[PDB]
RNA sequence: UAAGUUAUUAAGGGCGCACGGUGGAUGCCUUGGCACUAGAAGCCGAUGAAGGACGUUACUAACGACGAUAUGCUUUGGG
């Protein structure tokens, strides 16, 4: 989606979205704390584009 | 006082009509079928098939779509 960042900062975006902002919203919205609910849906998105771009350098 | 004749009763039933219930025929309709005509096309698979199991949404029991990038992603045209 226009990244275009350093492929290390690629590694850094999605390990940084993977787990952090996203196990953190499962976590959340167990518990009964989140709301924004569609917070979730962003984050997975996002963590799809930054493996697009990174298997199309390949 | 005597002789004689005759009638109302309807527990319930019969017929005729009036009004309800049941059940889903018929009329009209069609989301779908049937039989064909002209033109594509007549194979897929070890780069893992046809077919399926399990999953995916903020909920999700099921059906479609999809596959740990999961109720979908990028990019080039239409709108």
């Amino acid at each position: 989606k226009e990244i275009r960042n350093l492929t290390t900062s690629e590694i850094e975006e999605q390990i940084k979205s993977s787990k952090e902002e996203l196990f953190n919203l499962r976590f959340q919205l167990a518990t009964g704390q989140l709301e924004e609910t569609a917070r979730i849906r962003t984050v997975r998105k996002t963590i799809a584009r930054l493996k697009t771009v990174a298997r199309e350098r390949e």
